[PDB]
């Protein structure tokens, strides 16, 4: 006989686990009716351009408990390293800063993600997409976030939409009367470590699955800002499905789900596989960004059913920018959820490099360290990111120079969010170094980027270039965006290419800024034991 | 300053290009009414259940005409090869069969997708997600198909739900007051070819791209049994709207999006790229399975805005049993896409092996002849795929020997459909080689699985097994299910394993049935030059 079951089974499906705020007189855009019997909404769509701007402008300044409470367990944990407590310190310090309200948490103000169920009988007009862009609009403008966004007008000619707008806006149509929501502002660096793995019942044995954990963690590094929030999904009905569903665990959407499978295949998380994962990430030394324990924050594990041929397999992570806002409408008006707003309550030996001497002379003094040694750079950086160098890249390619500001600093990959009145500078962490992993030889061999300054483990051709150059990589900590902003960052300047808005180069003055040097000029790497 | 812009702008959104069949008498099934001023559509929920039905029965005997177009043009070509040739008209015998209404044309009946796009004031009562289900359930129940889905009672612990369900429901909240659908009969090894790569800005100029393009188009190898149509999607807000998008792109959902891109971001479909994929392929010399010109019917490319940190790739086909239906739900009642009901009207030596010998008389046969020689098979096969391969593997990881009835015959890789009343045997093409290869070399070191019948390249592991063991790797046809059952298949037993259901090992009699020689037992594999 038939027997409909769905896939997804939530025993907490309005999330009533969250807490919420309701929008002061948000009821009078909202008007509860009866049509053919049945009870429907009136939302005015202005609603959800209200709720739009305030989530995406909310979440840059707060966290969830969840990702708090994280933090100060890698700082009380007597099994941390130095480093794991140093780096969930300095992130800790940067939530109280983006809590100040004017900086946001990360420079990586992130895309615009909506996730919307519609109640058949939630009626708004139609409009939705534009009214809720119109808000994240109006978040993104008139707050100091940063337009991330690049519009491609034809396959490779680029320009930045100047607004981060287009959304993206997945609008789902539900029963009722109601209209539910998930916002993600979601980072760059974390949506890059989404990974989807197509596999077979070969895996689906206890030896095969744990391997394949081992391996693949590995594979994040720690180009994403950990410690990590991991998702993995084992299963689904379609590449696309089980994609959707990773992000959805890393955000902790689908945490009320059962814990045991059926023969009608529903999802469940699956918490031993969970503990699993989470011992792999304690147990591989990788840490909070620079060797240590905590690698994970937590771990989300999801099976899914799978046609008998296939077997897709989600990992994605949530990084130190963890930023969602569940939020819903109803007849009593517009609710959001309530972040932590007081993040300093979960608050329980370096060489000084002076920048300002040729680049030879900086070069010499890194050259007498070892990597992991901590750094405290002072002085000049010149900030360049991906478009920068692949129009660098392409002018040498033309028989022109590498230019002088490329010869005379250390490059910090970074793009800056925008500068609060009054402000030296706007957020203004790292980008993640990888992405730039095919320029250095290229450029180290034409007489520049001696001394980059990023986030994140890089590939092997930048260890094999920095011996053969003697370069050096500096490793920035990953994520603390607002601090950095607001202690380190004296000056800003825009150098070249302004038409790319966050990507231009600059150049700025800074003080008292924390790095470590992950890849020294002997061919040495702070991460060779832990990710290869 | 605002300007909302979608992200997708089909200038066809419903699809008008498409024709479209009225369900007869389904004006019954809606009623017009007015609600606060505004136009509604009442939608009595069986209308969900019929639609359902319908779709997932026609879309398994008939076809498209671009995609029955492209096999003629297959046959029709002088620059395509003899074995592309064959292949495409072993295809289109093949429709012309599954039209006959009784075999579908794939064993592999799919995983059943609704895309559905219910409008504001569409009003179903809301239970759609079981109405649509049941009719799912009616069409893979009441017909022919196959049970396909595999529900995890744990982790490890599989069993098949024995209806299909569930199925992928994405039901999406849009403008207006109908329902539009996708329904989409997904084989899982096409599934299977679904990738998401994480790229970078390094990526987008013509030279990185055209290598690009070229090193992954040889990754889809022939597994997926091509002609393929080839989605290739650039850009994206998330790795899971890249892969939705790419899998819309392979079913032409977003045929009539813009050519160009604009300052706000809106996707484009790029011919100039298109003919670039279409270059590739072609010039690949992969070909329709067995080398030539015919690797890919048609190519669509989809350029995505990214984040300026981000760049997620999608590359994904549709297979030979390239099975989408359109329809909508409006005033006027039920309308489905109309399929082609005459296939017919684009249709324009081998070694005869007896396989009712010793089974080393085979081998000693087979080894008289080079790879790419075609065989025709007349006797007993095996057949065995991934969950009787791992059974058997455990029974032997636990002392016991690889069982007798895996030594006597070629080792077929397939799981049946349903058996039609009267027939000797439903659909019953072959399944993915490649999920079997980490059980060839063991199971040859323990004298059986010499011989193996599929589809689709294999990894060196599997050459230099056949080489060291003396062993041989046959392709058959990917794709034919319909006209192997009916002409070729005599009788069917189950062997093994009846739990397994569709996965027991089942014993078969086959006359005339077609093959490559694909790997010998000398170290050669037809696929070498082309999928190096
Ligand atoms: S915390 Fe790190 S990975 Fe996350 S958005 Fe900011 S820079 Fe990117
Ligand atoms: S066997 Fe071939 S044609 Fe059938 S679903 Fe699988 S890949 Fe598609």
């Amino acid at each position: 006989d038939f027997h409909f079951s769905a896939i997804f089974q939530p025993t907490d499906p309005h999330h009533h686990q969250t807490e919420f705020a309701k929008v002061e007189g948000s009821e009078k855009y909202v008007e509860e009716v009866e049509v053919f019997g049945r009870q429907a909404l009136k939302v005015n769509p202005e609603a959800l351009t209200i709720l739009a701007h305030r989530a995406f402008s909310d979440v840059h300044h707060f966290f969830r408990k969840d990702h708090l409470e994280g933090w100060r367990r890698a700082i009380e944990d007597p099994e941390a390293s130095d480093n794991d407590r140093y780096v969930a310190t300095t992130l800790l310090k940067n939530a109280c800063i983006a809590a100040g309200r004017v900086l946001p948490s990360c420079q990586d103000t992130g895309t615009a993600i909506v996730l919307g169920k519609r109640g058949e009988l939630c009626w708004t007009g139609g409009e939705d997409e534009k009214y809720l862009s119109k808000g994240i609009w109006n978040a993104y403008r008139y707050h100091n976030l940063r337009y991330s966004q690049t519009a491609a007008l034809d396959m490779f000619k680029e320009c930045n939409t100047g607004d981060n707008l287009p959304a993206q806006l997945d609008l789902l149509a539900v029963p009722g009367s109601d209209y539910e929501f998930l916002f993600i502002a979601k980072g760059g660096g974390s949506a890059n470590k989404a990974y989807l793995y197509q596999e077979t019942k070969a895996l689906l044995n206890p030896k095969s699955l744990r391997a394949f954990i081992e391996e693949k963690l590995k594979t994040l590094g720690t180009a994403a800002c950990p410690p990590y929030h991991i998702a993995l999904v084992i299963g689904g009905t379609s590449a696309e499905m089980t994609m959707k569903t990773v992000k959805l665990a890393s955000c902790r959407y689908y945490d009320s789900l059962p814990t045991t499978g059926d023969k009608y295949g529903r999802a469940f998380r699956d918490p031993e596989w969970e503990k699993i994962v989470m011992e792999v990430a304690q147990k591989s030394g990788i840490g909070a960004q620079f060797g240590g324990k905590y690698f994970a924050h937590q771990a989300r594990v999801i099976r899914l059913p799978r046609h008998g041929a296939s077997c897709p397999v989600g990992l994605a992570v949530s990084c130190s920018a963890d930023r969602q806002i569940l939020a819903h409408i109803n007849k009593s008006g517009i609710y959001i959820e309530q972040l932590e707003q007081n993040p300093a309550q979960y608050l329980p030996t370096s060489v000084k490099v002076d920048l300002k001497r040729p680049i030879d002379k900086v070069r010499q003094q890194l050259s007498q360290y070892p990597v992991g040694t901590r750094v405290m750079l002072n002085g000049t950086l010149i900030v360049a990111r991906d478009i920068a160098h692949a129009k660098i890249k392409e002018m040498m390619d033309n028989g022109e120079p590498l230019p002088e500001y490329m010869k005379t600093s250390p490059i910090y990959y970074a793009g800056p969010a925008k500068t609060p009145e009054g402000y030296a500078s706007g957020s203004f962490g790292p980008t993640t170094a990888g992405r730039m992993d095919s320029y250095v030889d290229l450029f180290q061999s034409h007489g520049g980027s001696y001394i980059t300054l990023a986030k994140g483990n890089r590939s092997k051709q930048v260890t094999d270039a920095c011996k053969k150059h003697g370069g050096f990589y500096l490793g920035s900590i990953g994520g603390p965006a607002a601090i950095l902003a607001k202690d380190s960052i004296k000056q800003v300047t825009c150098l070249a290419f302004p038409e790319l808005g966050m990507e231009a180069v600059w150049k700025i003055e800074v003080e008292d800024f924390p790095a470590f040097i992950v890849v020294d000029d002997k061919g040495n790497d702070m991460y060779s034991k832990t990710l290869a």
